[PDB]
């Protein structure tokens, strides 16, 4: 059996960067919060969770830092970990972590034992972590174009899809989500709606990022993106599944950032951090009921 967890480097500003590395008296180790995923629970999701069950900080999840695989006497480790800026709170001992050191990043490559560890902080420190984020989600399942009898812009998210809606909050709440903008399709809005509610913010529509839209006019919705990103805040857009491959394609090329993964499916997430204009990654999530 291969079991599924994920993780962070947990990181600080001491005022100057900081990353948190924990002790568990169990092994009498020294390595990065990581922890299982419960069932129905996405890697974002637990690496949050992992973060304020082991440490006791809140922390918002920026660029993600690739898996790492190792043996353990069940068969197979694999571990997600993601960058996670540090919101608050503060650390507590508890029944796994009794010891949370907060090291600049080249005493805290000294302090872990693991070469997975050291492999991920390695990750960290190859490009910015103060990043703000863009999340481009595809709208979630809503039934066939080809049995719905009404104007196609109006077909809502199906069951599957509400549930997908619901189950993105939790998702989109890791990184920060802040605004939120969707294609003008009610599917698009129906997405982001519990988020909305979540947030008590107003979902601003954009006409310019339709399939049809974006199938007249490319660099119209280019300039569209470009300025949402530009603007205060993490920015949620949900749009459609014949506008996102071009959009993420486009700016992974022109920044030279490689998706790590990549897919197209409904309820799915790009999560894009940008650095002072820049693109520094772009990171594909699967649907939260797909995995
Ligand atoms: N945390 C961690 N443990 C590691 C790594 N590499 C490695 O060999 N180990 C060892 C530490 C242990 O010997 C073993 C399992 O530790 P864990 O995955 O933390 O699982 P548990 O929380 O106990 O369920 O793998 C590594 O990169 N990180
Ligand atoms: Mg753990």
């Amino acid at each position: 059996h291969t079991v599924r967890a994920a993780g962070a480097v947990l990181w600080r500003d001491a005022s100057t960067v900081e990353v948190a590395v924990i002790h568990r008296p169990r092994y009498d180790d020294w390595s990065l919060p990581k922890g299982k995923l419960d069932q129905g629970e996405t890697e974002p999701v637990a690496a949050a969770r992992e973060i304020h069950e082991e440490t006791g900080h809140t922390a918002v999840l920026g660029r993600r830092l690739g898996r790492v695989t190792y043996p353990i006497p069940q068969g197979t480790k694999r571990v997600w970990y993601w960058a996670a800026k540090s919101t608050g709170g503060d650390f507590s001992p508890n029944d796994e972590v009794d010891k949370l050191v907060w090291l600049p990043v080249d005493a805290a490559m000294d302090q872990l034992q693991y070469p997975d560890d050291r492999k991920v902080l390695r990750r960290f420190v190859k490009r910015p972590v103060d990043t703000k984020t863009v999340l481009v989600v595809r709208h979630g399942t809503a039934g066939r174009r080809s049995r719905y009898k009404g104007d196609d812009r109006k077909r809502p998210l199906d069951k599957r899809g509400r549930a997908q809606a619901e189950a993105l909050v939790a998702q989109l709440m890791a990184f920060g989500a802040t605004t939120l903008y969707a294609a003008d399709r009610v599917r698009c809005h129906q997405t982001i709606e519990p988020l909305a509610q979540e947030l008590d913010q107003l979902i601003h529509n954009e006409p310019l990022l339709t399939e049809e839209a974006y199938a007249a006019d490319h660099k119209a919705a280019r300039k569209r993106l470009l300025e949402i990103a530009g603007r205060p805040g993490n920015p949620v857009i949900c749009t459609q599944g014949k506008v996102i491959p071009g959009l993420i394609e486009w700016w992974c090329e022109r920044a030279k950032v490689r998706p790590e993964t990549t897919g197209n499916r409904k309820g799915s997430t790009w999560v894009l951090s940008l650095s002072d204009g820049e693109l520094v990654g772009a990171d594909y999530l699967s649907p939260p009921d797909e995995k």
